[PDB]
């Protein structure tokens, strides 16, 4: 039975994650009781994303600071995750006429305001190599970023530029790290490691 990774999941991540997720999964016919390696995969990616864009802004003067909210500062990044394939589809298409940057054939998790560019986004429970190279492949739009972590506290990134400061990955990954770790407590790790 899945029961005990459901249950890991609902209290590893706050609610509004666990709603994305299972909205997700029941527009494509996905069941989160039964396949709960998914439902985890999916809540991962989805508080990767948030975390990646939290507390980075341009302000007034046009230019990207870190906050831990004022009124004419906007959004560092947009989010492109969490929508459903119209309004995602709708968000692109607004950036293209905002920023005049190419349409990416395929939707990527963000976009960056200050480097103009959109990010794909990849958390791999396998090697962070031999995962950005699938994902390269599988893209082969040099238009679009890469960005994979890793739970073991590792992270590959295209040209080797990591786009946000040293802080803010360093919080990801640990916190990566530490669900890895509360998993292999439960020794629910190896199963969720196995099914990707
Ligand atoms: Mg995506
Ligand atoms: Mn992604």
């Amino acid at each position: 039975s899945g029961m005990a990774m459901e249950d890991f999941v609902r209290q590893c991540f706050n609610p509004m994650i666990v709603e994305l997720a299972e909205k997700a999964m029941k527009e494509y016919g996905e069941d989160p009781k039964i396949e709960t390696n998914k439902f985890a995969a999916i809540c991962t990616h989805l508080e990767v994303c948030f975390m990646y864009s939290d507390f980075h802004f341009i302000d007034e003067r046009g230019e990207s600071i870190i906050v831990e909210p004022n009124a004419l500062l906007k959004h560092r990044f947009e989010i492109i995750e969490g929508r459903d394939r119209i309004m995602a589809w709708t968000v692109v298409n607004s950036i293209c006429n905002t920023t005049g940057v190419e349409k990416p054939k395929f939707l990527p998790d963000l976009y960056d305001y200050k480097e103009n560019r959109f990010i794909e986004i990849g958390v791999t429970r396998r090697e962070v190599h031999i995962y950005y190279l699938e994902k390269a492949n599988k893209i082969k739009s040099e238009k679009t970023h890469i960005h994979i972590f890793s739970f073991t506290g590792e992270e590959m990134a295209t040209k080797a530029d990591y786009t946000l400061d040293e802080e803010s990955r360093a919080r990801i990954k640990t916190r990566l790290f530490t669900i890895r770790q509360e998993m292999a407590s439960r020794s629910l790790w190896d199963s969720f490691r196995q099914s990707e």
